[PDB]
DNA sequence: TTTTTTTTT
């Protein structure tokens, strides 16, 4: 991803892609994929600041047709970082992808808190151990976040617990509005360094009591579906793995139906449904999934972390 | 369809047909449908220069009234590529039309995008077989597009996987803004060499969150109106079908009904709903086609695209 | 209605005639009704050649006072197109009248576009069985004419398709500038040859996206109000009925109300707005109607047309 | 004059 100074060195003015660091662009491919209106709104630009700066962009990040093959390739150049229970691993053919959001939701108790855990440090380990070389970054919005989890998987590892604790950033969040602004400083962090997944634990918990529907529900939908926008773009621009958690209500027709309805229903690429099996055995069936065919696989919560039962 | 170069050949100056290219006529018929003002507003072309060019372009395009009976000619020679499930192929009395505007939509995870992917590899095959002995072309908002399957078709069906990926073109727009100038783009391709078929998969997927209503409602709706009447215009002056996807709400009142109004659903000419049944097994019901009934059909999503349970 | 020769016998010159030809009038009713800068408009004629032409044009066609009973007359005589549901019929007490326009809206599937194809082959029969003995013609702005329709209602009626094939002509629109030519040919058709209806499905669809309003809103209506006009005279002087179809918005105020405004509101004689019931049947409502009450009634879309549930 | 959106327990 290209700083976004590089169209400095193209007839732009310094004060100028200065602005549009604090509305939030630092690379070119944030300018490139963003629309009209949303440059437009920054106070202090023109209205043909803007087609220039779209005209650069456009120059500098090829955006038109290519062919098939050209996205093949890349397609088998991603990374999907490991899981670390080799059977999850099989049922998502190699784990988490890169570049894409995954979710996954539960009744409770379903370690899908601790999937997050184990992958917060699975992230950091070289490509021929199914990790990506890179730091994570933690949102939570419960408190449920616990290094003394990530410090036992390291040592399953091998990992020390102070090198993967100068590592995975915590951010807990107490508003829906608190959760964007955090975006924006993820943002910040993950142009400045390399980063491997962003973790939101608990991504539709606050929305649940925050807007108190209905006759808020339009707008709670509507603020959802600007928040997966923009965790979308994120993705694109810097490659990084999404992975999102979801609650559960309870269908009462006459049945667990995630919430969020239509607006993340869509908008995750990847859900996966988690069960309670016996005793720490928990069944993963996928939902939702392109390429992967349906299906589901079983794997445990040891003391280190996802499993196999064992 | 005749370029628009036949024309330069009847006193018209050579820089005029090159800025009518800019402007984004490729052939007659482009500028035998193309209004007044469409034209006026070009730069550089003054009020007569366009009269005369409607002129010889009424001349070589033959646009008044005809009698029945050769419009159920042409009406009896489309081509209807199929949709490789012989029950679907049955409800839709032989395929997916070319020259019209079909929508399928659904809640998820109901193979919306997979018989998209289906047809972008069957619409490369012989007459004799269901086929339109063309390329594909196809449009993703989502970036959900996944030539594993495409492969998987393309076996099924004994065509090679490097002959279908010579093939379909893709491109993925992160813009309403972007998407019109993909299909520019589109337009010049089909005129310089053959297609069957176009996809816009998420036809109105970004409108929903780039358009933050209502009092933005009315601008969303304008620019899907102004994006389905260049769609319009692409079927009918290249013969080419065009199927996109649609996302839906859920209707609150006291529930489906798909997302953009009167406006698509005025516009779409063949719409299909699709349900979720058992295990792989989906239900396709007919859903506002002039000339088909309503009625549904079944079938499942194999491990090589579109099926029929099987 | 007298041709336009007739007054060619009355110290007209010929080639004055052939240019009110160009202009667009064929009667001596078109000429009667025309304004004065109507026909000084003509580049070739004076404003002598003008009170001269109006004089012997008024001295043919009678347009002073007359006294109700006549009028009570030839209101007996119209003939009133029967529409193919017996229900339908009663509530229009007859069915659609001959020399007036009539509006079908609703949101979409209402069978709007399939009473149009009922109509374009009931208007072939004799008046002892509901027709008008006279050649349809069917403006399409769409492309939803299918002639599979009308040959299904010509077998439910006896008819031979090739006999109700050499008969509804198809012109398809591109712009609203092109249903305006294609009236003046229609003009020159209908004077050649007897017609009985003309049909202009979607006589609104084009207009919305034409026009990118507002500051294109007026110029729009205008367009419109010049449109319905002709219409009117077309209807004046032909003694044909015309049938307009008609979309919808949704209106926003915190409800349908079909669009085109004021102007179409007023133009429009008879109005009827369409429901969606159960299955196959529909709901028709009177809409704006001087002599007919306000009143409903239900009719079922056949694999023959319009029918009654059935 | 023009333009629909949003599930929860
Ligand atoms: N240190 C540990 N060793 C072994 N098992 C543990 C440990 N910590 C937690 N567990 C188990 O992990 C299971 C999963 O709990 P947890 O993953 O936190 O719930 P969750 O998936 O986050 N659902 P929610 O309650 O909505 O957050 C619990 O039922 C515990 O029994
Ligand atoms: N390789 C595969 N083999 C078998 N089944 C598959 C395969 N890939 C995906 N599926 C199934 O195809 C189903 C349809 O998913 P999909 O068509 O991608 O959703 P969709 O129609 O695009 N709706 P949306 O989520 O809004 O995009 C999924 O439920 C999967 O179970
Ligand atoms: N051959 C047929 N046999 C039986 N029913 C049919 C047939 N063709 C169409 N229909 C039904 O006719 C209904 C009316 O559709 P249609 O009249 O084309 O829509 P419309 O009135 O033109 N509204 P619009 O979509 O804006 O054009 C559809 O819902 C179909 O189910
Ligand atoms: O994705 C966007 N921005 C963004 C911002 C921060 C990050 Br990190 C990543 C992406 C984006 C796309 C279209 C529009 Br229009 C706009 S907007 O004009 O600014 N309206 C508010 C809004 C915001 C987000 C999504 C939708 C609408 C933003
Ligand atoms: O269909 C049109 N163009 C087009 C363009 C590219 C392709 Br590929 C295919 C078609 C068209 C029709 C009428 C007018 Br008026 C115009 S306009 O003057 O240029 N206004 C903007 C606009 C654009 C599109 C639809 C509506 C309005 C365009
Ligand atoms: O109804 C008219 N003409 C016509 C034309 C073709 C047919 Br078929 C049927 C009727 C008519 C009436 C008054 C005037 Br003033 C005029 S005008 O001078 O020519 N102005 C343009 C215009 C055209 C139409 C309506 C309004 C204005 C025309
Ligand atoms: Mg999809």
């Amino acid at each position: 991803p290209q700083p976004i100074s590089r169209l400095e060195q193209c007839g732009i003015n310094a004060n100028d892609v200065k602005k549009l660091e604090e509305a939030g662009f630092h690379t070119v491919e944030a300018v490139a994929y963003a629309p009209k209106k949303e440059l437009i709104n920054i106070k202090g630009i023109s209205e043909a600041k803007a087609d220039k700066i779209l005209a650069e962009a456009a120059k500098l990040v090829p955006m038109g047709f290519t062919t098939a093959t050209e996205f093949h390739q890349r397609r088998s150049e991603i990374i999907q970082i490991t899981t670390g229970s080799k059977e999850l691993d099989k049922l998502l053919q190699g784990g988490i992808e890169t570049g894409s959001i995954t979710e996954m939701f539960g009744e409770f108790r379903t370690g899908k808190t601790q999937i997050c855990h184990t992958l917060a440090v699975t992230c950091q380990l070289p490509i021929d151990r199914g990790g990506g070389e890179g730091k994570a970054m933690y949102i939570d919005t419960e408190g449920t976040f616990r290094p003394e989890r990530l410090l036992a998987v390291a040592e399953r590892y091998g990992l020390s617990g102070s090198d993967v604790l100068d590592n995975v950033a915590y951010a807990r969040a107490f508003n829906t509005d608190h959760q964007t602004q955090l975006l924006y400083q993820a943002s910040a962090m993950m142009v400045e360094s390399r980063y491997a997944l962003l973790i939101v634990d608990s991504a539709t918990a606050l929305y649940r009591t925050d807007y108190s529907g209905r006759g808020e529900l339009s707008a709670r939908q509507m603020h959802l579906a600007r928040f997966l926008r923009m965790l979308l773009r994120l993705a694109d621009e810097f490659g990084v793995a999404v992975v999102i958690t979801n609650q559960v209500v309870a269908q009462v027709d006459g049945p667990k139906k995630p919430i969020g309805g239509n607006i993340i229903a869509h908008a995750s690429t990847t859900r996966l449904y988690l069960r309670k099996g016996r005793g720490e055995t928990r069944i993963c069936q996928i939902y939702d999934s392109p390429c992967l065919p349906e299906a589901e696989a079983m794997f445990a919560i040891n003391a280190d972390g996802v499993g196999d039962a064992k």
